[PDB]
């Protein structure tokens, strides 16, 4: 008799496949969190851009002197790391495409202004900002998407912890504790002389197989000389 | 000899705190991201109202038509549904204070617009915009705030997770596994006449403790009469 299932190999892949799973759902949700650290504080940049936009016709009209001064700080909203860094592989076409009409528009807007044209301004204002408030939309669904894909992946891993746990100490207790504990009260019983114990179930492949064995062995003949 | 300490119990406590520690974390990030779920559509409704409130300035301006129509939309996105679900005990008191002063100072505004008080306007539109530009940035920081939290709680429960599965493993294999090879080892030496060989450890308080007592009795004799 040999065992052919060691416990050893069993456990090892059962609470593998536990930890496995941990670092899978932990690592993509971890990685999803880091790119949407700074999600909130994009969206509400390029939002600023809008108001910033219809502030500069008010300027324009009122003959503001901070014309000149809210032309660079639209400049430099556009142009600030955070949308500057959305420029990169994860982030979709929609997002980068509507922040690079923002950029060819915004050319045409700031030498108007420095024409301080007027009329131009008021004629096309509002499909302006429009434009800039699709690109707002877009990244208000991309944060979305992302933080559903977080909610599916802590939710699908503490589904599948639950079940590979469950199915682990299941397969442990009819593998492993409840055949121990027939040994155990078979040990008990042949100790005091009770010895027409049924014989334990030798079917498991594992080393409680071969135990059982061996115990049904040594006690069907010492229970003999007696 | 009786077994002080069943594997049953044993394990019933180990893959419980494994499952507890699942549940409680994935119970907390769940209903961080629930609550969260509107964040990126909030910080954005609560800018437009900053471009809204300087495209109202522009239309008194103009003489635009569209007042009327802009003043409505204002209240409209002022009391839209994401922004009024603010007021609800788990968001700060920083967010519901701010938009409470916005609800306010909406009632000048919109009042001297309808007496079209344009050197009003002008006077207290920085400081207008300004205080709709700190309520946006509280939203902000909060979404940023619960965002943080749930990466400390992936990260925490990910990382306990590691732990209890490593010494639960740890001590399965100590107290179960490594002597029961011994058991199966012992059990086939005896089986071909194998008799000097030293006897297992008995200090494990589990059955395999009881098991390996009974095995060094039922051997140390069967030895002999040998």
């Amino acid at each position: 008799m040999i065992v052919k299932r060691p416990v050893s190999a069993s456990l090892a892949r059962a609470f593998f496949y536990i930890v496995l799973l941990s670092i899978l759902s932990t690592g993509i949700a971890l990685l999803t969190l880091a790119s949407s650290l700074r999600d909130a504080e994009a969206i509400n940049i390029a939002g600023s851009l809008r108001m910033q936009s219809y502030r500069l016709g008010y300027d324009l009209q009122s003959g503001s002197p901070q014309l000149n001064a809210h032309r660079q700080l639209f400049q430099q909203a556009l142009h600030s790391p955070v949308l500057t860094n959305l420029n990169v592989w994860y982030v979709p076409e929609a997002v980068k495409t509507r922040y690079a009409h923002l950029n060819a528009n915004w050319l045409e807007m700031n030498n108007r202004l420095s024409k301080g044209d007027l009329p131009w301004y008021q004629a096309n204002i509002n499909n302006y900002v429009n434009q800039i408030d699709l690109f707002v939309l877009a990244l208000q669904h991309y944060a979305e998407r992302k933080m559903l894909l977080v909610v599916a992946i802590s939710l699908a891993g503490g589904i599948g912890i639950f079940t590979l746990v469950f199915f682990t100490l299941r397969r442990i207790r009819h593998q492993v504790v409840a055949p121990l504990n027939q040994l155990v009260t078979a040990s008990q019983r042949i100790e005091h002389g009770q010895f027409d114990s049924p014989p334990l179930d030798t079917n498991l492949p594992n080393e409680l197989g071969l135990l059982a064995k061996t115990f049904n062995q040594m006690s069907s003949e010492l229970h003999k000389l007696y």
